[PDB]
This record gives structure tokens, C-alpha cells and sequence, in this order.
């Protein structure tokens, strides 16, 4: 639909260039506009750590700062770029700070409130199971780490995903589980990228004398990694190391990269990261299972169109396994 | 005007491809030359290792040792590219030797002497201040590091900055303090690109329990960053590092590249680093205050045209703030 | 001639696209091959995993396993592409392991025996000279270091390059030191890239107070690397790391980039590295001496034709310095 951007309280509309990038990799969505503006438009509100809310049609897409402006000139014209990117930019940027320095008997998601107070960012639990909300004897910061890579470690500690959402709150939970959506060749799907790669892909993998491993039955041939761990590891947190490299290679190792024509999913919504589907290249005989969607690009060129470009990957490279600390 | 490459004690001319980059960034400025020649063309004198002379319309602007020949050649024809740098090239390249090995009671300017001694570099003190003049009660090497790393961390203990000019010196002085060009957009100024990147700028910046920090006011919301330092650090040297950081950020999120016509400023004088000038370019609002030339790309092209690359930054990013050591 | 792939024991022909790798630094090849397929086309035996042999006109030129498989696909057509490399790629790839943990008086051919083992890969030894053969007293792995880490220590121990071949067996040599082939310009040779740089040449590179050293004759001006090591160093390993220092650099330094017709020699012989040959571009006053061949890359496009890139550096730079441990 339309393109607008409020910032300043004001609104800007009329973009020539959008494109806007979610997934699940990351704990922010980032996005950036472009237009050709005539001699004597104002910016100001465009500014740098301006306020700002990304729409789309209505719908909001993205809310945080702007993070940066550019101005590209001749006598004649001048073209301007503005990028920016949910609150939880300021997480993954920031130092991770408490006025205490730890914390007793807090589940994750108290933690994460604690951490997150101080940016203005809200948390968004949602899991219902009770082992992620299981409570930490204890939980203490490392030494000017960032708010994210603390909060990787907490959320590790439960095998729960942490991401962003439109108006910019930090939210906790798992890789989708049930298929909402298909992309079908020809259809809503016009170009899909299948790569399948093997090249980090291991038979085995072994940490660490203390030790655990993994295995991944697609390698045929024996292909062994060994990582070096720490010498106080349980056979639990081997384990679960192991598991979390074979997924992780798993994850980068077949994937697809579709073009989906236009924004919006069959049921209206925006394409967004963290949606199960199904693919279906059945004229090249390929018709694939449960594909978690990765990363998400809504773009708007005039030489590329009204278009989304979906990552996806198996759903099960994207389950985190539980490691301790 | 007219580039001309001394070499080998000859002269070579006729050049269809020129860049020539100083900044203030780096010890040395950075040369190459391009040109098709007919066969049975001597090229003796181009060769890596070669003492040179870089000069243009008379006004050496480059001298040093030629580091590279390339030559692309078919049945047909071969194309020449030659480059080079500033003799101050050997400092940032080779190992920082002194005879004993420390010394006592010395200035910089003087460390600076013994180092670049046996490189047969030059050293140009330009600076007129008590301060960076002081003596070293003491100042030793550190195994194997180069003459500009030692350099860098006695130049940092004065405050100054470090250069290279024409002539291939190793210049000490400060970020220049008074205006003496201005660009204009549709005149001298052809093109203007202006980027305002927020992204890696920190309201408050806090090395390590000794401490010391600085703080970034154009950065309105909260947005900490944390340096761990050595224990043994000074309120002093923290507080230092914390400017340099804020003033490094700076320097990169506040950027102008221009694209000027011809190789001259309005004196005559060839385009430089570490000018101060100020931009006008109304006709998009843009009028600015003083900026410090950081770098400039001297080129000549047959789609280029003679131009000249001017990238400006807030002054006050390169303002060296006093650490010990 | 013709390229033909022959996989999951099927017969693959026809291919629009063909790139073959292979190079000293390397102990596997690579290869990669595109076309566009017609709708319905079974692709089962191009699969990640797959045994492959990679032939042209008959000769193999590569055996080992498929890496990847990409499909790229609109409504209309798909292009397929294929990658893989020599079964020694295990050897790059995986984790020594050894029943035991270490030898005793074994050879290095026999040490790469064990551990090329578990990869069936089969070794081969092409030296006749007591030096490299002789036993080690002992050799021990190094946790987690892959196999091809591993042999990369004791084959430095006996100064001996390590290299792949077609039919994927781990060779054992030294660079060729007889000339077989002539490259001529305006003949077999269509266009010749050479380029001299002495930016990384130093005239004296200095190991840590234990030392030993080793010059560069080439590098007229006084430039010294100095390069910090243990300090139980044996003036020999010293003199022995200085050297594979100043040899690496040359081999960087003075280096052809050739672009020949065909991919045969004139003995009828495709190209591949470790060769030792002779350039002539009188017409450009270039005729060279013994140049080794480091890499060659047999491509075939629409846009490129059938042709190999061949690139040469100086044998010296090859020759591996013996280094203790």
C-alpha cells in the first residue's frame, strides 16, 4: 500500500526507495527511505534520533529512532536517504546496566525488564510453558557486555528466541510452529533461490576431560568437528553446545531465498520473519515441509516493484537448546 | 595542470590515469598512475623500489619510493600503472629500532628523530606550545612495534597529530584552527554528499575500580557504551580515553564527501588535508560552520574529468586528547 | 574437450557453465558447473554428499564429493549450479583423530597414512631424498586441529609441500624444478597481468632473547619486520621462520595472472598448478625465467570461451623452510 513515515510528529509520504528488513537473527528490525526532494524542502524533522513510526498502508511496521540521514547534491538536485531501526536498537548497541549487578530467584522475563527499563523498551513474554519462566537462583552481568549479549545468555539459559516486533518491544519465544502460509512458483512465489550446502556441515560434533556431542544424519560420511570447552562442563551444556552448532550449520546450510510478489500474505498481514510455510516448485519438482522464515525485505524500487524477499531455513535450525550460565 | 612522475632520475608524462590520496588518518600519501603505452617502451625507470617525485603544474606533491608496477598487456597493447607513497611509508611498515632501546628526558619531536633516523625520514615540528614540547622523563620501544605505532602513543601523550607532507616528512602539529577556503555548491563545489550517521554514537562513554567518562550531548536518549580498562589506570588516562572515543565516533558519524572541479583552492594552492573550510550549500539549506578536511583524492580520468575528492568532518573529531604511557 | 560429471554413478553433459580450481596453497581442488534445465529434468544424483568424477575429454580432473546444489527458478526456466572438491577437502575440513593420540620414529608419510585413514583418502608420497622421509622421533596432535593443520606442522618439519590431485589422493612434493611448458604472447598466451609490488617486502625480517634472521636482496632500502617468538626457539627455527617469512612475501609480490587458450598444454596435458614454465612478452621486454604455477582455473562461459587462467609466482617462493615441532 502507501509508504509513510511520522517522525517529528510529523508525516512524510511519497518515498521513491523503501525497504525495510526483519528477522529473526537480529533483535531489530532495520529500515531506510529514499526520495529526490526539490530545493527548499524541509528535513528537520528527518533528523537523526528523531522519534519515528513506520506505516504501511496504516498498519505499523517498525517503530524506534532514526539512526541516520544523508543528503546527496549537485547544483541541480538532491537526493535524501534516511535509515532507522526498532527501539531495541539501543540493546544491542548499549551496555547492559543495573543498579543492583545481579539478580536472585528472577525468570528471564524479569530480568529482561530490569535490563531493558533504562532504554524505554518493553518486554514482551510470550511463552507459556514453565521451564523458559523458570526462575534464576541467580543471574549477574559480565563486565560492560550489552544488553543483547546478556540477554542471549539468560535466554539460552531457557531455549526461547528473542526478537523484535513493530512498535519496538523486545519479545521472547520459539520458532513458529504451525504452517500459515504458502508460497507457490508462479503464483505469489515469482523467483525462488534453493541452495543447498553442505560445505560446514558435519557428521559429528564433539565439545571438549568432560565432553557431549551431536550427530546430524545427513552427512553421509564421517565428518567430525571437535570444540574446545571449558573443563567444568556438564555432559548437559556439551550436549547442548554440540546441538546448538549442528543447527546452526543446519540453518545456514539449506535455504531458500523467494520472491514473493507485493507486501502482504494471503490473509492481509505484512510478511514478517518467525511464520512457518510451505513452498511449492512442484514444476521443478520441489515441494517442501515445515520452513521457518528467517528474514523478511519489503521492497520498493522502480526498476525491482512492489516486492518481498523471504529467507527461509528448516524450523529446526532455529530451535535453541538449553545451555547454562 | 600537468602531472609528472620523476623517477629513476627521468621524467615521465602523459599520464590518462591519476589518484593521489593524503589524510590526515594516515603517516603517508598514497599515489598511482595509469597509461597505455606503445611496445618498445622503456619502463625501467617505474620500477618497484625506485626513489620518485610526484609533481604537478611544478608543485611536488608527493615523494617517497615507488611500491608497485603493474602491467596488463594483450597481442595488442599493455597498460602501465604504477604507485607509490611518502618515504613516510617505511615508518608505518617497518619495526621501531633504536640503538638502546629507551630514552630519557627526551621530547617528542626528539623520539621522533631517533626513530626515523635510519628510514632517512625527516621530522617537521610544527607546533609552538609548552605542552607538546615537554620532555619524557622516560620512553621505551615495545617489542617489535612499528616506528608509527611507537609514535602514535607518544604523539597521544602530547595531544598532537601526525602527518605527512610533500617532500615525505613526518609532520607534528594539530587539527588547523583558522578557515581559509570555502565551497560552494555550483560553483568550486559539484557535488555534495552529507551523511548524519547516529548509529555508533553513545551519549555517554565510560572506561572501567577506576573510571573517568565523557559524554556526546547530540546524542539525546540514553545510550551508555563501556570500555574496560587496565586497573592501574589514572582518573586522568580514563577520562582521556573516554574523549578520544566520543571524538573518533564523532569524526565518522559526521561526514561530507565533496566532489570539487580542478586540483586548486582558490589561492592556487593544491587541495590539502587538514584545512578548515566551510560549506555553502543554501539552496538545500545547508550552510555549515568549520570543518576540517580529513582527506583528498586528487584524479584525473576520461569519465572522471579532473577532480578533486574532499571528505570533511567536525573539527573536533581529530582533536588528540593528553593519554600517558 | 567435453566436461562431463559423473555422479550417484549417473552421467551429467551439457553443462554452459564450467569453472575447475585448483592451487599449491590449497589440498583440495574445486569445481563448480552451471546450465539451465528444462522443466521435469531429475537432478537426484547432482545431490550435496554425492561421490562425484569430474572428467573433460576423459582425463579426470577431480574426484571427491559434491558440497552444494542451487536451483534458481522463475515460472518459465532454472538454472542449476554444482560445486564440489577432491575427497581431500575432508582433510581441510575435519578434526585429526587418531586411536592412539601420538607416534613414535614414524615418517611423515606415514604419520598422514593414520590420520588420512578415517577420510579414505589415500596418500602419496613423490619424494626420494633421506630428509623428508626421515622419522620423527615422536608427533603428537594438537586438540581439535584438523587433520590438514596437523600435517601442515610435520610437513613443514621435513620442508615438503602438501597438494591434491585428480583421483583426490593427499601428494607429498616439493615445486617442480624443471621447465616443461612456454607461455608466448599473442599465442597460447591471449593476455599476461603482471605485477611487481613491494608493499609487504621487507629487506630483513627478524624472529624474537633468541633470533636468527633472513634478507631480501631485492628490498634496496633499510626495512626491518621483526616478528615475535617463543623464547626456547632454536637459532634454527628462528632462521627457518624468517625465511618461510621473506619466501611467502615474494610469492605475493611477483606475481603473472595469464589468461591461455584452451585448457591443454602442448604435450596435450590440461594445466594444473606445481609446473614449472617460462613466460615471453618480448614484444613488451618481459621474458621470464622459472616461474612456478601456484593456480589454474579452467573456465567455460558464453562470454569467456574456453580458456585457462593460469597464475605464476617465483619457485623460491615456494620452497618450505624446515621449522622444528
Amino acid at each position: 500500500n502507501t509508504v509513510t513515515l511520522r517522525a517529528d510528529g510529523r508525516l512524510f509520504t511519497g518515498w521513491t526507495s523503501v525497504s525495510v528488513t526483519r528477522s529473526i537473527e537480529s533483535v531489530a528490525g532495520y529500515f531506510e527511505l529514499g526520495v529526490n526532494v526539490p530545493p527548499g524542502t524541509d528535513l528537520s524533522g528527518l533528523a537523526p534520533g528523531k522519534k519515528f513510526t513506520l506505516e504501511i498502508g496504516g498498519q505499523i511496521v517498525c517503530t524506534g529512532y532514526i539512526d541516520s540521514r544523508r543528503r546527496q547534491m549537485t547544483a541541480d538536485s538532491m537526493k535524501i536517504t534516511v535509515a532507522g531501526r526498532d527501539k531495541t536498537a539501543d540493546l544491542i548497541d548499549c551496555a547492559a546496566v543495573y543498579s543492583g549487578g545481579q539478580w536472585k530467584n528472577r525468570t528471564l522475563e524479569q530480568i529482561a525488564r530490569d535490563l531493558c527499563a533504562p532504554y524505554g523498551v518493553t518486554v514482551r513474554w510470550e511463552l507459556s510453558d514453565k521451564e523458559s519462566s523458570a526462575a534464576f537462583p541467580g543471574f549477574t552481568l559480565d563486565h560492560s557486555e550489552t544488553v543483547y549479549e546478556a540477554l542471549v545468555r539468560a535466554s539460552r539459559a531457557r531455549g526461547v528466541l528473542m526478537t523484535s516486533n513493530a512498535a519496538g518491544e523486545l519479545v521472547f519465544s520459539r520458532a513458529a510452529s504451525t504452517a500459515t502460509d504458502e508460497l507457490v512458483l508462479g503464483e505469489n512465489l515469482l523467483t525462488l533461490d534453493f541452495e543447498e550446502d553442505f560445505r560446514d556441515r558435519f557428521s559429528e560434533y564433539t565439545v571438549k576431560s568432560r565432553k557431549g556431542t551431536a550427530t546430524d544424519s545427513d552427512v553421509t560420511r564421517y565428518r567430525p568437528m571437535i570444540i574446545i570447552a571449558d573443563s567444568k562442563i556438564t555432559a548437559k551444556d556439551a550436549q547442548a553446545r554440540a546441538l546448538r552448532e549442528q543447527r546452526r550449520r543446519l540453518a545456514k546450510s539449506i535455504t531458500f531465498e523467494a520472491e514473493i510478489d507485493g507486501w502482504t500474505r494471503k490473509d492481509g498481514q505484512l510478511w514478517m520473519p518467525n511464520l512457518l510455510v510451505t513452498i511449492d516448485a512442484s514444476k521443478y519438482a520441489i515441494k517442501t515441509t515445515e520452513l521457518l522464515v528467517s528474514k523478511v525485505t519489503l521492497i520498493l524500487n522502480d526498476q525491482d516493484g512492489l516486492k518481498t524477499r523471504v529467507s527461509l531455513a528448516p524450523r529446526e535450525g532455529f530451535l535453541v537448546p538449553v545451555e547454562s550460565d
